[PDB]
């Protein structure tokens, strides 16, 4: 049971999708460590809402959408379709991220630390949810602490 839409979720909503966020990518050899840092980013991206796109703009492919907001839209939407997958769909975003895990996709390593390094972390939530900040996200603004406090949030309250 997850929610998908084009609204900002409540935190009541955004924990039912982080525990099923954390649970399948425990089964794909991740950290609840590097999960909880990627957690404190998707909750500022989107508040970890797989269809939402960003400004609430939908239909917009030229910018963000989805847990991770990929920007453009289409470079997520694009692999989605081409390998048969729905587009707005938990688990096709989260495919995504594992194919990105494989294929040294989307990171670049600004923080001496590799994509396959990250998920199999032990360092804190809040020192993950910065790295995977800098080296995943780069957004326009960097210095958002927020990331770090939502990592450490979500580590404490999920199972
Ligand atoms: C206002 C605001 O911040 N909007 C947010 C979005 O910015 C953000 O999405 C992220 O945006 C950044 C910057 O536009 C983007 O980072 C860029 O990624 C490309 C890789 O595709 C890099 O370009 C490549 O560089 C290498 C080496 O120089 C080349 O070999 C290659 O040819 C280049 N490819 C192309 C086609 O350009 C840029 O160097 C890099 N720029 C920066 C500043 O790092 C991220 O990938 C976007 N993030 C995601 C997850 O898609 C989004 C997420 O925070 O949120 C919006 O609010």
């Amino acid at each position: 049971m997850v929610y998908v839409s084009n609204k900002y979720l409540t935190m009541s909503e955004m924990k039912v999708n982080a525990q099923y966020i954390l649970n399948y990518l425990s089964s794909n050899g991740w950290t609840k460590q590097a999960i909880c840092g990627m957690l404190g980013n998707m909750q500022s991206e989107s508040t970890i809402n797989p269809g939402l796109w960003q400004n609430l703009d939908e239909g917009n492919t030229s910018l963000g959408f989805g847990l991770v907001q990929w920007t453009p839209a289409s470079n997520y939407i694009n692999w989605a379709n081409s390998q048969g997958l729905p587009y707005k769909n938990m688990d096709s975003e989260l495919k995504r991220i594992i194919w990105e895990v494989n294929n040294n996709a989307q990171w670049i390593n600004l923080r001496d630390m590799t994509f396959k390094e990250y998920i199999k972390s032990t360092k804190t939530p809040r020192e993950l949810a910065m790295i995977f900040l800098a080296s995943y996200e780069r957004p326009a603004n960097p210095n958002q602490p927020e990331r770090g406090d939502q990592a450490e949030y979500w580590y404490k309250n999920l199972s």
